[PDB]
């Protein structure tokens, strides 16, 4: 299903993204865990909030939606009830995931089971820590689902430096660790995504980040604390905001308005490099949402500049190549973005994907094994492919999007082999575009 956007005239409007997966997915885990009521609105009802909050109805969590609100009376920390069925996470692995940290070290059986595909993907990352705070495991194969659970009366706090920087499973840890008497403590080389430990801050939890000279981070959390509720307006997924954003930013006469933009810095590389490339970003009506920093942004035209992106910016940014690499076609001299760490462990894996789409559309960019050079064109002459040619996609619902945001800046229309990709991660993308002015045609 092919796509042409054709340069816009002049975006304009307010528009909210689809909630952030992380934060809903921790909303509502925290909502039913947490004594007395949380109400939540913004939730992105996705498999891993949905079996979660399955999951927490099960375990006693009173869960029901008035309006668009979400309302949650919690159990309170430490008073899941025992489960009386498995909990089913069908393809959620990272509700999975963080549901057995939580669950895991609950004096109770809990089972968990899934699809077929979650049936396959490892679980020993989460159950590894779980294990050495006293919870008896019982698991298939190279520790996968299904997999039993029961917590010992009285779990023991640890200090787990995760093997290797993960969000998830420091997460899985610091839930765990929420039914711990005790400090648990989690230790990162790098920091990761910090939305458990932010949004358990957002619940009254007490946990302290302690960070050294090399940036190592130390998480240290008082287990068997209170959580209380909260009322959390859910931020929008921060590589969906990435396109009105950039195209706001791109297409001349643009004033956009992007509420609720989660401005946690572990999940804004983008905007920072945006903000670094001159980017006329206005940080508005900035507040909190259960403990994660939130601000709308007004995005209006401009020129951007090139700048150099830090490898360790990456992780905050990893899904906003894409649209980074199109923004950078567009601004003034060369952007330089490195790190060839993990781009699928590559360096021209849908990395190439990018660099070829900006080439078959006119874009000057230098693809190495380390660095993608983008020398742009702010006026996006020459830019995009007057004979139609679509760019692949390779079912990379980013590189669609991102190709689809250039098309209406560069002088010459831009296609994508496919845009079905966009319906399977930001749905509401074709709307919410053309709805800002966007022109996107679709095969």
């Amino acid at each position: 299903r092919p796509a042409t956007a054709r340069k816009s005239s002049g975006l304009s409007g307010t528009v909210r993204i689809p909630g952030d997966k992380s934060i809903s997915h921790r909303s509502f885990m925290f909502g039913g865990l947490a004594s007395g009521e949380t109400r939540i609105t913004g939730l992105l009802e996705g498999e891993d909030v949905i079996n979660t909050g399955k999951a927490m109805q099960a375990m006693g969590a009173r869960i029901r939606k008035e309006g668009d609100t979400w309302i949650i009376d919690g159990v309170g920390n430490g008073g899941l009830l025992a489960p009386e069925a498995p909990l089913d996470f069908g393809n959620a692995a990272t509700g999975c995931r963080l549901t057995m940290g939580l669950v895991g070290v609950y004096d109770f059986d809990s089972t968990f089971i899934g699809d077929a595909s979650l049936t396959k993907r490892p679980m020993g990352r989460v159950l590894n820590p779980l294990r050495e705070m006293g919870v008896q495991v019982k698991s298939e194969d190279g520790d996968r689902l299904p997999v039993t659970l029961r917590g010992p009366k009285t779990p023991t706090p640890i200090t787990y430096r995760v093997p290797m920087a993960s969000a998830q499973v420091k997460s899985a840890v610091l839930l765990a660790g929420l039914n711990t008497p005790g400090i648990t403590t989690v230790i990162e080389p790098i920091m990761t995504r910090d939305h458990t430990e932010k949004m358990l801050q957002g619940f009254g939890a007490n946990l302290t980040v302690e960070t050294d000279a090399d940036g190592v981070r130390t998480i240290r959390l008082e287990g068997r604390g209170k959580l209380t509720g909260q009322v959390i307006d859910v931020p929008g997924d921060p590589s969906s905001t990435a396109f009105p954003l950039v195209a706001a930013l791109l297409v001349p006469g643009s004033d956009v308005t992007i509420l609720n933009v989660l401005m946690n810095p572990t999940r804004t590389g983008l905007i920072l490099t945006l903000q670094e490339m001159g980017a006329d970003i206005e940080v508005i009506n900035p507040r909190l949402a259960g403990g994660e920093d939130v601000a709308d942004l007004r995005v209006r035209s401009s020129t951007l500049k090139g700048v150099t992106v830090p490898e360790d910016r990456a992780p905050s940014m990893i899904d906003e190549y894409p649209i980074l690499a199109v923004a950078a076609a567009f601004a003034e001299g060369a952007t330089v973005m490195n790190g060839l760490e993990e781009l699928r462990v590559k360096e021209s894996d849908r990395l190439s994907a990018v660099a070829n789409g900006l080439k078959l559309n006119g874009v000057d960019c230098d693809e190495g094994e380390t660095s993608l050079v983008v020398r742009g064109r702010p006026d996006g002459k020459g830019l995009g492919n007057a004979s139609g040619a679509a760019v692949a996609t390779h079912l990379d619902h980013r590189i669609a999007m991102s190709f689809l945001v250039m098309g209406l800046v560069s002088e010459n229309p831009v296609t994508v082999d496919d845009a079905t990709m966009i319906a399977t991660s930001f749905p509401e993308f074709m709307d919410l575009m053309a709805g800002l002015g966007a022109k996107i045609e679709l095969s």
